[PDB]
């Protein structure tokens, strides 16, 4: 999730 989201942002 976390880096998912980092990486999308
Ligand atoms: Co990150």
């Amino acid at each position: 999730l976390a880096e998912a989201l980092h990486t999308a942002l």
